[PDB]
């Protein structure tokens, strides 16, 4: 630690004894270790406190059933009929279900957090240091930095700790501070010193804070703390703002929720008052509280029966389980609803280069001019094996090696690739091969150069680690860099003020290299370098340029093409106007074409498969790149976003080609164009942007500071795990596995929620109308009472507990991938779906009224028929009807509430199994495609054995149901509730026209 940010740049270089140019020694390093510790934040919570994630009984229909169990439990501290055996087992079968679901939700929500967790120990983070034992710039794992360390940080990069800023070589460096300050705009920094030691954060504006992110420019610096004593770390476990929300789809099942609770309120009043006239019957001793009480309870067991009290607990459950199932295919969820979002998602925008490409460059062509006469020009065409960044390959031509010293041209080349270029190349001893250190455009560039040896230097003793940046080292001594043109995106360069090193060896004066996209370098060169001279440009000359521009890249290798050309009379250095980032274009200008490189970049192979699962399923996909329009067509069509002689000519439009157009043509054209070139970071942003005017569900992909703005705005946003800390922070998902086919897998599970929803929701209402259904159909026709306030709660555990959950485990549909996408509009049930609701609910209702009233007539067993009866309750209260035969208490008896209620469980578990899917038949899929819902359908059906014969339980509930042919009738008469979803399920089969 130094204590102080205050201090200049040679005392921080003082306080710790190290130099600005070599580092720390392996020694220091070793021993600052064991000082100062890693550079370590420990885990800040495991989230779990065993306490904050069971306490979710907080959704309002949770604790309207802890209301219930409150009340019956005041009800049982009032004893009356010696109900106190039934009285206090009214409470604690609300309160069961509650419990079951509450472990099932806790448990698959501490389950998912086990797997996003291990997946950060995936791809440790790691900087980059300057240390003794290397001459070049090294690889690190950033727990392992400590203060002294010289750290070099560019764009993209993450800080990995509090630093010093010692040099800044970008004409201007900005930061992402929006993490730690609330700056939620890039901010600039310097080196000059700040004097006070207190002065807060927003004004130490010469230092870099560990967890911000790189905007614009490359500087050099020393780590002032790590871990714990970080400006971040701080505020770890100290100050936040935890964001948490619910997601599109869990606040519209909120609103479902609560409209629904009051309509059951309603319904439990319109019990409650139809049977007024019964408070007075002698049931109760014909008290009008003692009977007021009574049917004041069958209200409370009516609505937490009807009421789905799992909902809340399955979303829980289906979340989880799909950020579970995420990050098990190597995907970190960064914001919940991502999962949900990208389910109904319409439109793909993705990136091209490293995104859809591996990302591998390496040059295989390159060429420079030959010969210029009139309107003949020649080309020295050369081709270079090698496809890794190890500086393993040849330089040939016509087929044969060469030495790329022999022209001149090459060797020009190779300067400017060499200087002209922020990235270098490090050695992993460890995997034992060669990484890019910094953007692979420029390492690529950097590998060339080792393979070409223009200068015929001995690396042939040099070792693995050495020879990385060898014949590099050999330019970067002969002229010496002074300033930085960086790289802006407007003009599409990068350019270097270099000058001679003794000014001895070489008097012949300033140059400036230039690299850039071809066709903005190539417009801004006046010369030609033909061998060691220079030419006028002209029209035959630049034409035939382009054109193998053009070839390499439409050919079968698709190649990413480089122009490099040097400035050979640059303005003196007073000259330059180093702050206007719009003016560095003019300083490139009259230039001189040197040659231009053809780079390889093969896309990755899971592409076009997932491209085929797009259109299938009904989402398009564009391609948006900065990179060439003949390099970005040819590689849609190599990955099947375009035919292979398809016509484009309507379809591909270039950043300026797209500008020209109106507002109203641009909009058609992101509509129907699936190829955009040559944009920039507003293009890609304004593209998602009228995607979404057209109420589109965009979700954008990228992985560099390119595409960061188009990330954000998107619905979805989605980067790669190789990609930069800049697109990783506007990302609500990161595929660390840089697998792209994840993201269809995400739409499946994201298509695949909503089904386990509509199921849900189903299965619970269907099966809870038939509950309302029997209890308003007897009342009404006059029959008597067929349940009881302990009997509805029975039901209710039984029937909407478990089985009801485990619905939430079924497996995706059928045709899931093949229909086209969910618009967010569509309601949540449809005019068609509220009538099967009520068409099984019906049945439900009715079949359990009939089974009770099957036992009064047609038992012929124990008691007798009642063939037509009035079913007058009073009948045997007092003979009433004449009736010589009078039945007396024949009626209220126990076995046909026993009968009725078999039914009303055995049917809704029978209707469970058509909650498998919306519309497939259980042909097609049969009911042991959910284990988990046959486990718990098993469980509701023998957990009701044990309150018919284990002996003294059905004394607390009524008698048991006889032996062979009870359950037979209450069997034949469930099982058509599956026919009749069956033939409902076939109906809409093929009945969706309209
Ligand atoms: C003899 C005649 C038949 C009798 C039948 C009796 C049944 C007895 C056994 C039942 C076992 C089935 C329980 C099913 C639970 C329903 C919810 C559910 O489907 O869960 C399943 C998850 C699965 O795990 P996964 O998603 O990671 O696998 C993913 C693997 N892939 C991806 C391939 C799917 O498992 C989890 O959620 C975590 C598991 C925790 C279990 C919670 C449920 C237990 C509840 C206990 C309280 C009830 C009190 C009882 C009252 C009586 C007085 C004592
Ligand atoms: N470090 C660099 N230095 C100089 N020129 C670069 C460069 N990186 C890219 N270029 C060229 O300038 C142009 C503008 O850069 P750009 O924004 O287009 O990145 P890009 O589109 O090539 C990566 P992506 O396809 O992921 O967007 C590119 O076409 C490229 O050929
Ligand atoms: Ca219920
Ligand atoms: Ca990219
Ligand atoms: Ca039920
Ligand atoms: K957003």
């Amino acid at each position: 630690m130094e204590a102080a940010h205050s201090k200049s740049t040679e005392e921080c270089l003082a306080y710790f004894g190290v130099s600005e140019t070599t580092g720390l020694t392996p020694d220091q390093v070793k021993r600052h270790l064991e000082k100062y510790g890693h550079n370590e934040l420990p885990a800040e919570e495991g989230k779990s406190l065993w306490e904050l994630v069971i306490e979710q009984f907080e959704d309002l229909l949770v604790r309207i059933l802890l209301l219930a169990a409150c009340i019956s439990f005041v009800l049982a501290w009032f004893e009356e009929g010696e109900e106190t055996i039934t009285a206090f087992v009214e409470p604690f079968v609300i309160l069961l279900i509650l419990i079951a679901n509450a472990i099932v939700g806790v448990w698959q929500e501490r389950n998912a957090e086990n797997a996003i967790e291990a997946l950060k120990e995936y791809e440790p983070e790691m900087g980059k240091v300057y240390r003794a034992d290397r001459k070049s710039v090294q690889r690190i794992k950033a727990r392992d930095i400590v203060p002294g360390d010289i750290v070099e940080v560019a764009v993209g990069d993450k800080v990995p700790a509090d630093i010093r800023i010692l040099s800044i070589k970008s004409t201007t460096l900005r930061v992402d501070q929006s993490i730690l300050t609330g700056e939620s705009v890039s901010v600039i920094k310097h080196t000059e010193p700040v004097p006070d030691p207190r002065a807060v954060n927003q004004d130490k504006k010469n230092m870099l804070f560990s967890g911000t992110n790189i905007a614009a420019g490359k500087a050099l610096g020393i780590v002032a703390t790590t871990g714990v004593s970080t400006e971040i770390g701080k505020i770890r476990d100290q100050m936040a703002a935890t964001e948490q929300d619910k997601t599109p789809l869990q606040q519209k099942l909120d609103e479902f929720g609560e409209q629904l609770s009051k309509v059951i309120s309603l319904i439990c009043v319109a019990v409650w008052l139809i049977n007024i006239g019964h408070f007075n019957d002698p049931v109760h001793g014909g008290s009008w509280i003692r009977g007021a009480i009574y049917y004041f309870k069958i209200a409370v067991a009516l609505a937490v029966a009807a009421i789905p009290e799992g909902l809340p607990a399955v979303i829980t459950t289906c979340l989880a389980l799909g950020t579970r199932r995420m990050a098990k295919k190597n995907a970190i969820v960064r914001s919940l609803p991502s999962v949900e979002t990208l389910g109904c998602t319409s439109v793909i925008c993705s990136d091209k280069t490293g995104t859809l490409t591996t990302n591998q460059m390496s040059v295989c062509k390159m060429f420079i001019i030959d010969k210029v006469d009139g309107d003949f020009c020649s080309l020295n065409e050369f081709s270079i094996t090698g496809s890794t960044y190890a500086p393993e390959g040849e330089v040939l031509k016509n087929d044969k090696p060469i030495r790329s010293g022999q022209f001149d041209g090459l060797v020009e080349l190779a300067t400017i690739c060499a200087l002209c270029n922020d990235s270098s190349l490090d050695f992993n001893e460890t995997k034992g091969v060669y990484e890019k250190v910094g953007e692979a455009t420029e390492t690529a560039l950097t590998t060339l150069v080792e393979k070409m040896n223009v200068f015929n230097t001995e690396v042939r003793n040099l070792s693995k680690v050495e020879r990385a940046n060898a014949c590099n080292s050999v330019i970067r001594q002969l002229m010496k860099k002074e300033f930085t043109l960086e790289f802006s995106r407007d003009r599409k360069s990068m350019s270097v003020y270099c000058s001679p090193a003794k000014s001895s060896r070489a008097a012949v004066g300033n140059k400036m290299f230039v690299k850039g996209a071809p066709e903005g370098v190539i417009d801004r060169c006046n010369y030609v370098r033909v061998g060691t001279t220079r030419v006028p440009m002209t029209g035959p000359v630049k034409e035939k340029i382009l054109s193998v521009i053009k070839e390499w890249g439409t050919g079968r290798d698709t190649l990413r093409c480089l122009a490099l050309a040097t400035r050979d009379t640059p303005p003196k250095r007073e000259e330059m106007v180093l702050d206007d980032s719009s003016r560095f274009m003019e300083y490139e200008t009259d230039l001189t074409f040197v040659g231009v490189v053809g780079m390889l970049d093969p896309p990755r192979k899971e592409v076009m498969g997932s491209i085929q699962l797009c259109r299938d399923a009904g989402i398009r996909v564009i391609m948006i790149t900065g990179d060439n329009k003949g390099t970005a067509i040819a590689i849609c069509r190599r990955i099947g976003i375009f035919g292979e002689n398809e016509e484009v000519a309507d379809r591909a439009y270039t950043g300026r080609e797209f500008d020209d157009l109106p507002l109203a043509e641009q909009r058609e054209a992101c509509r129907r164009a699936c190829c955009f070139a040559r944009v920039e970071p507003s293009h890609k942003s304004k593209i998602v942007e009228y995607l979404q005017s057209y109420d589109e569900i965009t979700a954008m992909t990228g992985d560099g500071v390119n595409d960061a703005p188009a990330l954000k705005k998107a619905e979805i946003g989605i980067a790669m795990g190789s990609g930069t800390a800049v697109a990783k922070t506007a990302s609500e998902m990161v595929l660390a596995d840089d697998n792209f086919s994840t993201i269809v897998a995400a739409v499946e599970e994201g298509r695949a929620i909503y089904n386990n929803m509509k199921q849900f929701i189903r299965y619970l209402i269907s099966s809870n109308v038939g509950e309302v259904v029997c209890i308003f159909l007897t009342a009404a026709l006059g029959l008597p009472e067929a349940l009881i306030p302990v009997q509805l709660l029975w039901v209710n555990l039984v029937t909407d507990g478990l089985p009801a959950t485990a619905l939430g485990f079924n497996p995706p549909d059928l045709d899931i991938m093949d229909r086209p996408p969910r618009s967010p509009k569509e309601p949540l049930i449809s005019g068609w779906l509220f009538f099967r609701y009520m068409a099984i609910g019906g049945y439900v209702g009715a079949a359990t009224v009939g089974a009770a009233a099957w036992w009064f007539m047609y038992a012929e067993d124990g008691p007798g028929v009642t063939y037509h009866q009035l079913t007058h309750f009073m009948q045997c209260t007092e003979d009433h009807p004449h009736f010589e035969g009078l039945d007396c208490e024949i009626f209220e008896a126990p076995e046909p509430m026993t009968m009725a209620l078999s039914v009303l469980v055995t049917i809704e578990m029978c209707n469970a199994l058509n909650s498998l899917s919306e519309n497939q038949s259980l042909m097609r899929m049969p009911p042991w495609v959910n284990i988990w819902l046959l486990g718990s359908i098993c469980l509701s059906m023998s957990l009701h054995f044990l309150i018919l014969y284990v002996d003294p339980l059905p004394m607390i509930f009524k008698l048991k149901a006889l032996d062979l042919t009870q359950w037979l009738m209450v069997l034949k008469i469930s099982l058509p509730v599956i026919g009749l979803d069956e033939i409902l399920k076939f109906i809409a089969r093929n009945y969706l026209e309209g």
